[PDB]
């Protein structure tokens, strides 16, 4: 049949052959398919030099700025350089632009050498030299992008294929498909055949739904094809080449080999028999097991067996190999590099490495040796059954080093580890078990899976505490920065970064400056940077060699639990991995099974970063089968209570569900929740968000309360930052300098707070700023419904986590000039009683219960332990301590500077007087099953509002929950109602809503005295009740011999 080759046609003559001492360059003008008039080629140059590897030029040009290196001649095929030289021997130097810039990215070297004509041709950004236009004319020909899609067995889908005669698929086992010296394609290939998308394609993909199809004979070996490269090619009739472009093959490996392989089980699967390894890689050519001794030395290479149907490789051994170091070495085809890549991997199954997660080790995580005394015994302190047990869920969001990394109570060989949380004795913890005592049911734990921004060898790192002499032998940067001279001081850095602080401003930000520098070799970083999904880091650990951290950790969970009474969440991020690719370290999914764990844009394969980094694809099958082994063993071999997932919302609805079907068969009482933002891939597939994951019981954070309390949103800068006062910073009522807010955006606002409090649910009804009754869904948060929950225990609200600024910086940038000290630390305390006392799960940031500040950092991921650090000694809330990180919040230093000084640190004083408010709300919140009724049915009949409507008292919120007879049975023993009252406002204001109805102050905040929030409310006899400036009182009717009346929903 027609053999497929390059243009070969109208293919460019030479324009003119060098004479002698003299080299001619062509440049190719590809825009010669029609030509129909002359161009303009006089503002095209050469730039041309001779020094140490090539000097034949003679004469060459001066400086850069030189434009005067214009074309000898033209014509319709492009312009043509006559260079004078010295010698017909050697090589020169030469740079193909437009005026000034750089017509083509590097610095082409003609070689006499392997031209000997010294007649080359080049082409716009093209980076190669060609001994004719003939071969650059072609050149333009080759295979570019990766737009064609393998989905399945039989189907292609490919734009450039529709209309084109001749579309075939060709292959190469170890080459890479192109054209002979002849310039023509001689590989193999199948005959490709238009065809029409069937359903089960277009289901599975139906953002390619559209794209061109063609069909492949059944006879053919896929298996084969999928062991190298693929190209799809068009030709016309005649059998030229228009286009050829690269396959992914994710589609069809799902469709070969998914089923198969979904049936095994991976990793170094150890027993006290046996081990078996096993390792998920379809397309590889060969994969060999490397055994290493302790000392890293190879002991053995094992040539693996591959399993036809499933594509995995298997090898089986004795129980002498427990303990063992080991890597997969991988023969496998890249398509990013399209070479047929030999490296050696560590397993993505692996559950225990060596230091720095360089080797992985053979482990059985059910020995008792690894497991702390009585562990197989620990039991969950909190309940999650049922859906009002979920709802006492209290969240306390920590990190490992943010917990201790600062506490001297706590052994120096502890501070930022995991096993800080045993001494018992220690500032940190008696603070932790304070807050348990009071209220906080859970410890949500930022990434302590494997992540990979922190260098686990000791030797590399650096750390505040340390002498700057250490920072400047492990940071070269350091060195060479204007920091140099503290090197040989006898200084540690954290007293260097305190002395900077007095002469720190937006003007000389000189303590975010060298702070910037030490962030690259510390210890610290959030870790949302995956290396290995189902391994605990290492860097927590007192010796991050091999498997001495699986049992800290566990020591770490099981005090948390058994000695702490909390329940334990962990922060896990399947959504992208740390790297992609075959080159780096960190690439592990990417260099096994190429182009197939990782989201590729559609049209040039390369891996999406819409994440931040590198996009996973979860819609895959094998991925979706990792997650909920990896899962499995955090839930069966950890003990983990709960799951938070990061970005939720790019993993598709039905992965996320199936995968809570698996782990809830280990654990029924797990439970799950996580960011439902908007990640458009909606075209993809239906994702895991707010809306569509309504009525399933997987939770979401909220956005709605949080931002109506807060005031603005995460994206605010500038002046916004000030401008958008929140509920709990005065909106409406105490108006800074600067805001434009009017009253109504003030009410709409607690429309939202409202509806939050009352589980954020879809069909709540209440009644609206100007009246009007509405269910939550037709309350607008920013365009969008803004109730959308079947049940408050879908819903997770809060007013501070580790992402954005926190409470304190934002009370703090949005604080009216004449609200003091006290009242701010009252607009904190009121602000998270919102959430606190609300019917959605809360949750909070580590610190809020102290005025927690990161100077105002808004990122602060890898900011260190500077601007993370929380002092549970109480001296100060870490405010005002330098300006922040200028690369994200340098936009910010001039409203920073403005707003910063108003009041007074906190100190002592203030940080214990919230802690007490604090406990005060957790402890309110536990103290009867009205605040936590679960059920949005149950909420609906018993949550109601007062001060509603546009007669209504700006800032105050009355919330009322009925237990009397119109609700249904007494859910409370002692007594018949619950009213909640926020008073976000300067004034003092009465309540005239229960006059006579006997209405009597929790006796928790009674027995605070004034000490408490509700320090100063006063019930009268009229029944009346009036509640002090910034304050929160919680009322009770209490219950006589027989339920009484209570507090009935009003119909609406
Ligand atoms: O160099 C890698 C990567 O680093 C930076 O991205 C980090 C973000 O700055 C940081 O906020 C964090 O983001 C996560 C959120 O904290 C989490 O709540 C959720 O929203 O997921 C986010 C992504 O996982 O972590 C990332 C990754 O470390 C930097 O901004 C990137 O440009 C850079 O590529
Ligand atoms: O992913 C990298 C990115 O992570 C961090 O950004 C997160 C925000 O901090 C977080 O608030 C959230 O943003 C969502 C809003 O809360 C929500 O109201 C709505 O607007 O959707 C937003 C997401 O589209 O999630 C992002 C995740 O990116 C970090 O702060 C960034 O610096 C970083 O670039
Ligand atoms: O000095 C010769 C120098 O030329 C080239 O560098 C250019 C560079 O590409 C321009 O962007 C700009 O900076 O001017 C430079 C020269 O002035 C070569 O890349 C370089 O190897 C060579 O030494
Ligand atoms: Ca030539
Ligand atoms: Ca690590
Ligand atoms: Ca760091
Ligand atoms: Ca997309
Ligand atoms: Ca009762």
């Amino acid at each position: 049949d027609v053999v497929v080759r390059l243009p070969d046609v109208a293919v460019p003559g030479e324009a003119v052959q060098a004479s002698a001492r003299q080299a001619v360059i062509h440049l190719v003008d590809i825009a010669g398919i029609t030509s129909s008039t002359p161009a303009d080629y006089a503002t095209k140059n050469l730039y041309l030099w001779n020094n140490e590897t090539c000097d034949a030029l003679s004469a060459p040009v001066a400086d850069w700025n030189d434009v005067s290196t214009t074309p000898t001649g033209s014509d319709k095929y492009g312009p043509y350089w006559v260079i004078p030289l010295t010698k017909e021997s050697g090589c020169i130097n030469v740079i193909v632009r437009d005026g000034t810039n750089k017509l083509i990215d590097s610095d082409l070297r003609v070689s006499f050498s392997d031209f000997t004509d010294r007649t080359v041709s080049v082409i716009a950004g093209n980076s190669a030299v060609y001994d004719s236009r003939a071969d650059a004319f072609r050149a333009a020909f080759g295979v570019a992008l990766a737009d064609a899609h393998w989905v399945d067995k039989t189907t292609l889908l490919w734009p450039g294929g529709e209309n084109k005669p001749i579309v075939r698929l060709y292959y190469s086992h170890s080459s890479k498909v192109a054209a002979d010296s002849n310039g023509e394609f001689s590989d193999k290939y199948v005959k490709l055949t238009p065809t029409t998308v069937n359903q089960q394609v277009s289901m599975r993909f139906p953002h390619l739904a559209s794209y061109p199809a063609f069909k492949l004979p059944d006879d053919v070996n896929v298996d084969e094809l999928l062991q190298g490269e693929t190209v799809a090619i068009a030709a016309e009739s005649d059998g030229i080449l228009s286009s050829a472009t690269q396959v992914q093959t994710a589609g069809v490996l799902d469709d070969t080999y998914a089923a198969a392989a979904e049936a095994l089980s991976y990793g170094a699967q150890l027993t006290d028999s046996g081990v078996t390894f096993r390792v998920w890689a379809p397309t590889a050519q060969q994969v060999e097991l490397v055994i290493y001794s302790a000392d890293k030395k190879v002991i053995a290479s094992h040539p693996m067996t591959r399993d036809s149907a499933s594509g995995a490789w298997s090898w089986q051994g004795g129980s002498d190999l427990k303990g063992a170091f080991y890597r997969y070495a991988m023969t496998v085809y890249h398509p990013q590099s399209r070479k047929v890549e030999q490296y050696e991997v560590t397993d993505p199954y692996a559950h225990s490495l060596s230091t720095n997660s360089e080797y992985s080790q053979v482990v059985d995580l059910n020995d008792s040796a690894l497991k702390p005394e009585g562990w197989d015994g620990l039991t969950m302190p909190h309940a999650q059954k049922t859906k009002a047990d979920l709802a006492k869920m209290t969240i306390h969001e920590s990190h490992i080093r943010d917990l201790s990394a600062w506490d001297q109570t706590v052994p120096a060989e502890l501070r930022g580890k995991y096993l800080a949380l045993t001494a018992q004795e220690s500032n940190m913890v008696q603070h932790l078990k304070q807050l348990s005592a009071s209220g906080v049911t859970h410890i949500e734990l930022l990434p302590v899976f494997d992540l990979a921004t922190v260098n686990e060898f000791s030797d590399k790192v650096a750390d505040i505490q340390q002498p700057f002499s250490r920072l400047c032998e492990v940071n070269s940067a350091v060195k060479s920065s204007e920091f140099a001279g503290y090197c040989d001081s006898g200084s540690t850095v954290e007293e260097v970064l305190t002395q900077l602080k007095q002469n720190d401003s937006k003007d000389n930000p000189q303590v975010q400056a060298l702070n910037t520098l030490v962030a690259q070799t510390d210890s610290y970083n959030w870790g949302y940077d995956p290396f290995h999904y189902t391994v605990p880091e290492g860097s927590y650990a007192t010796d991050p060699e091999g498997t001495a951290r699986i049992k800290e950790f566990r020591t770490m969970i099981q005090a948390i639990k058994q000695d702490l009474g909390m329940n334990v969440i962990m922060d896990v991020v399947y959504n992208h991995t740390n790297a992609a690719g075959p080159t780096d370290r960190t690439s592990v999914l990417d260099k096994i099974v190429p182009w197939y764990y990782q989201r590729l844009n559609e049209t040039t394969g390369s891996v999406e970063s819409a994440t931040c980094c590198s996009d996973s694809a979860p819609e895959h099958r094998m991925f979706a089968k990792l997650i909920a082994d990896s899962l499995a063993v955090w839930t069966t071999d950890y003990k983990i209570d709960g799951f938070r997932f990061d970005l939720m919302l790019y993993h598709p609805k039905a992965q996320i569900l199936s995968a809570w079907e698996r782990i809830k068969a280990l654990n029924p009482d797990i439970y799950f929740f996580g960011e439902g933002w908007d990640s458009n891939q909606s075209d993809r597939f239906e994702i895991a968000s707010q809306i569509n994951l309504k009525g399933t019981g997987i939770g979401t954070f909220s956005d709605r309360l949080r931002d109506a309390v807060r005031g603005g949103g995460p994206f605010d800068s500038g002046d916004a930052l000030r401008q958008n006062q929140g509920v709990g910073s005065g909106a409406g009522v105490l108006p800074n300098e600067l805001t434009t807010l009017s009253d109504d955006q003030a009410r709409h606002l607690a429309d939202l707070t409202r509806l939050g409090m009352a589980g954020n649910l879809a069909d709540f009804v209440l009644i609206d700023k100007d009246g009007a009754v509405k269910r939550g869904s037709e309350i607008d948060y920013n365009g969008a419904p803004g109730g959308y929950a079947a049940d408050p225990t879908e819903v997770v609200n809060y007013v501070s986590k580790h992402d954005n600024q926190t409470l304190w910086d934002m009370i703090s940038y949005k604080a009216a000039q004449e609200a003091d000290l006290d009242t701010r630390v009252r607009m904190q305390a009121v602000s998270l009683a919102t959430v606190m006392l609300g019917q959605g799960i809360a949750f909070d940031q580590q610190g809020s219960e102290l005025l927690r500040s990161k100077s105002f950092t808004r990122d602060s991921y890898d900011s260190g332990d500077w601007f993370n650090r929380v002092d549970y000694s109480l001296q100060d809330n870490n405010y005002n301590v330098g300006m922040p990180r200028s690369s994200d919040d340098g936009s910010n230093y001039d409203i920073i500077a403005r707003v910063k000084d108003a009041v007074a640190t906190p100190g002592e004083t203030e940080l214990k007087q919230m802690t007490a408010f604090y406990q005060e709300l957790t402890a309110l919140r536990k103290s009867s099953p009205l605040f936590t009724l679960g059920d949005g049915a149950t909420v609906m009949k018993r949550v109601d509002f007062r001060n509603t409507g546009a007669d209504q008292q700006t800032g105050l919120l009355v919330m009322t929950i009925d237990d009397g007879m119109q609700a249904g049975a007494s859910l409370d023993s002692r007594v018949d109602g619950i009213v909640v009252a926020i008073n976000a406002a300067p004034e003092s204001r009465t309540l005239q809503d229960f006059a006579g109805t006997s209405l009597q102050l929790s006796a928790i905040q009674q027995a605070a005295g004034d000490r408490s929030l509700a320090s100063g409310v006063q019930v009268a006899a009229d029944g009346s009740v009036t509640l002090p400036a910034w304050s929160v009182a919680v009322l009770e009717l209490p219950q006589g011999e027989s339920q009484g009346a209570g507090l009935p929903v009003s119909s609406k």
